């Protein structure tokens, strides 16, 4: 009793362990919330309906900053706890976030029991638990609600509770309200009651089985948008009441996702209703809570005059995410936290494959391999780690929210469906998602069920699946289901990204390696970071000679294929399906840009975008030398595709900004004389309007960006001209919305713009417009400017404290900026951790957002002295080590190519 840790008053805490006993299992929850929004206030209790499977004396929960006032045990099966029970003593141990309740005598197996407390607590500041939140109308009122964020282990500050995703219970939720709000829950209201003194009490209908981190509940002012899907679900979208107008295309394209998901899955909604609501104050994008799902109103607000086409693209794609959860995450949630993957790659997926099925016109399939390519960057370091990986502690699990669970998940989800095709792989996840409805999985139990996919419906006689045949099929049907589970595994278990190398001999001989970044091949550590590592690539490749796919597995170091006629050259990862990168050996790099420069056209545009990609990544692997990348950029001009054309000139961009901020002009004046005279044709061409399709959009704000970015003397001009006409008719005209931004940040560049722009920003009521108005602001050439809107984001009264990560990030972008972030940050560290988590994606991003763009060895330096001045105190993050990769891998570039780069310029002046 004295190794055991010390509750507060000083006892013996019975458990000591980060995780929770599996001996008291909850069922239901009566839970009672009276939120005072005048005090800022909640007072509460709750009976929870438990199950003990093992005799026990004391009972371990989670709470957090919740003084509990009152705890009783009572029983309709075990008679010693009848009516009306017995009190319980309450120890507090904060350390583990756990409380644990002693019982006078021991319990019994199989015997269910009530366990009663009352509790009260402050409503947070901060964006989690019970927390406040304010918006602006338009009359300039300023009102309040109260809203709830639980995921992942928050839940616990809001009630006392078994808060692990594994411990599903049934929820009962009674609110109380004064006249003045409405409360809303995750399931439809049965009953309001009128009480004594005026005030209302609002029974909700009791939800099915699911884990505490998705119970909802909000009290507030809001109006709301109804409609019915096909299978008779209400959906509503609520928000402030003067934003009403701006909440119509959410409920549209909610109704046909909706639609969508329930017939691909096979799978009713089961909740009567869902509801969208637009929460001012949000710091996650969006959540996912069951018919209870919260968004910023960035994230689901849209208004046609300040939105553009592409903040379209970006709402129907969370309101995509978020209803994909309802089934991947809610109506199956993972096991622990561990296979976050399982909810967060699996939703992230869906994005892709529903919004090209309801919203085409959106051309969101052009965009999907950016989420593959977003995170190789990362998986190419060796501070990356494997898709699931443990996690214990709250900072850690929020720690798991990455590129890694999210991206990588993703992609790996959709290379294995173009090995066995969306029909195979459609009811493989229906047979997932029926089988694990209302319980657990964890990461072997969904690739079983992947793997043991049954092509068609279950065919009685004779078939391949059930109810009777014995045939060599069925041997192969058999073999090849643990062929993809052992493929899979090692996908989800390692941590990197393969790199195929292909040599064309007279007729391929293929080497698997890990693919590495900063790490030259020739260097002392590259031989030791490839310990261990193999994978069963399924490949694909076409050749010069026909159109048609191969399909060939691997599952060795070494192999080699015979090409039987021996074509002109041989492209490998056909429209880049597969997570591995194709390096080719002796001419066959040389041989496809030669196609790239002649007709570009047959090779499929994936393909293009795929070896755009890969050309680079290899230059960065040192495996390639820069003038080959810089060479294939040449056939962009006669470029179609404009996603090809925008991954290609996404690098060149990213070169001149790299140099703008190490002061090298020399390169980033050749570098804007390359794109200018190069690319003049395709800028030229853009309108001023909002006038094509959505690549046509897409293509436009691009570009115009690209040459007002570059001091373009005709592109400034024209922007700097619509801003005015905007400023001298006090907004009584308007800009179109593809260079509203650009028209906004040119305005910005004097006093006049900039103080216009930052007195229009206090009055928007298109939170889209306040997003681009913040951005064109953060490009201001005086750090005067910049320091104001760092510290009007610390205040938190003007611009809402839910952006001042994102504007710290944008700051640091422009080189103007690039220091003073990082001096605030390391001035105010302490400041800013009492503002978000430590594990929060807005320390993550605040810490990246102005250091990982460091490219010299005197920067790192710095950082990793602050970044060890920070573990000293007791902070330790993962992204601290990515930074120094990351920074590290920035010096060697430099150091291996910037002559061959500044070379490379100089001699295309010459033709
Ligand atoms: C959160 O707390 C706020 C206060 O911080 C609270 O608002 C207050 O509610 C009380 C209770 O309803 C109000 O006090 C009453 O006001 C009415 C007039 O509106 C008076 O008539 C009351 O006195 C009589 O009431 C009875 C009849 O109903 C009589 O039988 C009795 O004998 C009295 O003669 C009493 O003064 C108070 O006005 C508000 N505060 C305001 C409006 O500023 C709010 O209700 C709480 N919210 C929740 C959800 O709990
Ligand atoms: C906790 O959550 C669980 C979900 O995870 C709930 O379990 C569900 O409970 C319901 C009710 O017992 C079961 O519903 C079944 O539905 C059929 C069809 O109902 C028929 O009768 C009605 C009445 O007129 C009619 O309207 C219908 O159309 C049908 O004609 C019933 O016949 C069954 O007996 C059964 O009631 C679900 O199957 C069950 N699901 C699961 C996964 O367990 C549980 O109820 C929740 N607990 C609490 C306390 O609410
Ligand atoms: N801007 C972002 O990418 C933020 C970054 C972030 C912030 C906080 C946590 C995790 C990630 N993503 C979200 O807020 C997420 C994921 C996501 C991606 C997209 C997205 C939509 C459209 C187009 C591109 C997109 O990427 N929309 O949402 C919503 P979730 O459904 O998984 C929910 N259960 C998250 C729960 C959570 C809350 C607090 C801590 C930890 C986890
Ligand atoms: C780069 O290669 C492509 C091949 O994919 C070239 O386009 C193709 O050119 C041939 C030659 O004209 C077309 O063949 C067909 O000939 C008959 C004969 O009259 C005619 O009736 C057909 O309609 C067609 O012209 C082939 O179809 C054509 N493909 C397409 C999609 O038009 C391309 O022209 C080459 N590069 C350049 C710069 O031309
Ligand atoms: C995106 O949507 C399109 C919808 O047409 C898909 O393309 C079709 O896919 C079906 C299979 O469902 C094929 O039989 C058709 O021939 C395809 N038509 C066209 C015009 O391409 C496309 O596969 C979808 N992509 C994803 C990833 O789901
Ligand atoms: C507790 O559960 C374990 C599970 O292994 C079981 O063996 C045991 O009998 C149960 N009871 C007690 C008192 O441990
Ligand atoms: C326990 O709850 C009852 C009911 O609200 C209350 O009267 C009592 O004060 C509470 N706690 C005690 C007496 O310790
Ligand atoms: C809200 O909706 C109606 C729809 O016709 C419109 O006439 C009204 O002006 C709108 N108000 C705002 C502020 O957009
Ligand atoms: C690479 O990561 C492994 C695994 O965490 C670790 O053992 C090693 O120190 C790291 N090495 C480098 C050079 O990053
Ligand atoms: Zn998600």
């Amino acid at each position: 009793p004295g190794a055991f840790p010390v509750a507060t008053n000083g006892e013996r805490f019975p458990w000591q362990e980060l995780r929770l006993p599996s001996v008291v299992i909850p069922l239901h929850y009566d839970l009672f919330v009276h939120p005072n929004l005048t005090s800022l206030d909640f007072v509460a209790s709750e009976k929870i309906e438990v199950l003990v499977s093992n005799a026990t004396q004391f009972i371990i929960l989670h709470s957090k900053d919740l003084e509990i006032t009152n705890a009783t045990l009572q029983s309709e099966e075990d008679s010693r706890y009848m009516k009306p029970g017995k009190e319980l003593k309450v120890l507090s141990y904060p350390a583990h976030e756990q409380i644990a309740l002693l019982v006078p005598e021991k319990l019994t197996p199989h015997l269910k029991y009530y366990v009663a407390m009352d509790f009260q607590a402050k409503l947070g500041d901060g964006f989690e638990g019970f927390y406040k939140s304010t918006y602006r109308t338009l009359g300039g009122e300023t009102r309040i609600l109260a809203v709830t964020d639980f995921e992942p282990t928050q839940a616990r500050m809001a009630f006392p509770c078994f808060d692990e995703p594994l411990f599903k219970a049934n929820f009962s939720i009674k609110i109380r309200r004064e006249s003045r709000h409405i409360a809303l829950s995750n399931m439809p209201k049965v009953k309001t009651i009128e009480l004594e003194g005026g005030l209302l009490e609002d029974h909700f209908e009791t939800t099915v089985k699911m884990s505490t981190y998705l119970v909802a509940y909000i009290v507030c002012d809001f109006h709301s948008l109804s409609g019915f899907t096909s299978s008779g679900v209400k959906v509503s979208i609520y928000a402030s009441p003067d934003k009403r107008n701006q909440t119509h295309y959410a409920l549209q394209a909610s109704l046909k996702l909706l639609d969508f998901y329930e017939k691909y899955f096979d799978i009713y909604y089961p909740l009567s209703k869902l509801d969208l609501i637009a929460i001012p104050d949000f710091a996650p994008g969006a959540m996912e809570n069951w018919g209870l799902i919260t968004y910023r109103e960035t994230s689901l607000l849209f208004d046609p005059k300040t939105s553009s086409a592409s903040d379209k693209l970006w709402v129907t794609r969370v309101i995509a995410h978020e209803l994909a959860h309802q089934w991947f995450g809610n109506l199956v949630t993972m096991e622990w936290w561990n296979d976050i993957w399982l909810n967060e790659g699996f939703a992230k997926y869906m994005e892709l494959i529903a919004v090209n099925a309801t919203y085409p016109e959106l051309q969101f399939d052009d965009y999907f391999l950016n989420v593959c390519f977003e995170v190789i960057t990362k998986d190419s370091l060796n501070s990356s780690r494997p898709i699931s990986k443990p996690a214990e502690t709250p900072t850690q699990i929020q720690e798991m929210f990455d590129e890694v669970s999210y991206n990588k998940g993703a992609c790996i989800l959709n290379m294995l469906k173009d090995f066995l095709g969306e029909e195979k792989f459609q009811k493989g996840i229906i047979q997932y998602l029926k089988k694990f409805s209302y319980r657990n999985a964890k990461n072997d139990d969904l690739w079983s069920s992947l793997s043991n996919s049954c092509l068609e419906s279950d065919f009685t006689s004779g078939g391949v699946c059930h109810s009777d045949k014995m045939t060599s099929n069925m041997l192969a049907f058999l073999g090849e289901n643990a062929e993809v589970k052992e493929m899979m595994t090692t996908w989800t278990l390692q941590k990197g990204i393969p790199l195929l190398v292909v040599k064309q001999d007279g007729c391929l001989r293929l080497q698997q390696e890990r693919f590495l970044q900063g790490v030259f091949q020739e260097d002392p550590e590259w031989r030791a970071l490839q310990e261990r590592y193999l994978w069963h690539i399924p490949l694909t490749y076409s050749t010069s000679s026909s159109n048609v796919i191969h399909r060939h597995i691997l599952k060795s170091k070494t192999d080699t294929l015979d090409l039987p006629e021996k074509t002109s050259w041989v492209k490998f990862n056909v429209d880049s399906n597969g997570y591995y990168i194709v390096h080719y050996e002796g001419h066959g790099w040389d041989q496809l840009i030669t196609q790239l420069n002649q007709n570009h056209t047959l090779l499929r545009p994936k393909d293009r975008v795929g070896l755009i990609h890969d050309v680079f990544q290899l230059v960065g692997a040192g495996r390639l030398t820069l003038d080959k990348a810089l060479d294939m950029t040449y056939y962009l001009q006669h470029e179609t595709s404009s996603p090809a054309l925008l991954e290609g000139l996404s690098y060149l961009e990213s070169f001149y900004h790299m140099m703008d901020r190490r002061n090298i002009s020399d390169i980033s004046e050749n570098l804007k004389r390359y794109l200018l005279q190069y690319f003049k044709p395709v800028i030229d061409r853009q309108s001023w309007s909002d006038k094509g399709s959505v690549w046509d959009r897409m293509l436009r704000s691009a570009l115009l960006k690209l040459a007002c970015d570059l001091n373009h003397a005709p592109c400034i001009q024209k922007a700097a001209e619509l801003f005015s006409q905007w400023m001298e008719s006090s907004g009584k005209l308007n800009i179109p919305t593809d260079v509203l931004k650009i028209v906004y940040s040119v305005g910005a560049q004097t006093t006049a713009g900039w103080n216009y722009l930052l007195e229009q920003y206090e009055l928007s009521m298109s939170s889209a417009e306040q997003n681009k108005i913040l951005y064109a602001l953060s490009t201001s050439k005086h750090q005067e400017k910049l320091l104001k809107l760092i510290e009007l984001g610390m205040e938190g009264k003007v611009i809402k404290t839910q952006n001042l990560a994102a504007l710290l990030h944008a700051i640091a972008r422009r080189p103007k900026g690039q220091q003073l972030a990082w001096d605030f940050v390391r001035e105010n560290w302490t400041h800013l951790l009492k503002k978000f988590d430590l594990g929060s994606y807005d320390i993550r991003m605040i810490i990246s957002g102005t250091t990982a763009h460091f490219s010299s060895k005197d920067k790192l330096q710095e950082v990793k002295l602050f970044f060890e001045s920070l573990e000293a105190q007791g902070s330790h993050l993962d992204i601290f080590q990515t930074v120094l990769e990351t920074i590290t891998k920035n010096i060697k570039w430099l150091e291996k190519n910037l002559p061959t780069l500044r070379t490379w310029l100089m001699v295309n002046t010459r033709h």
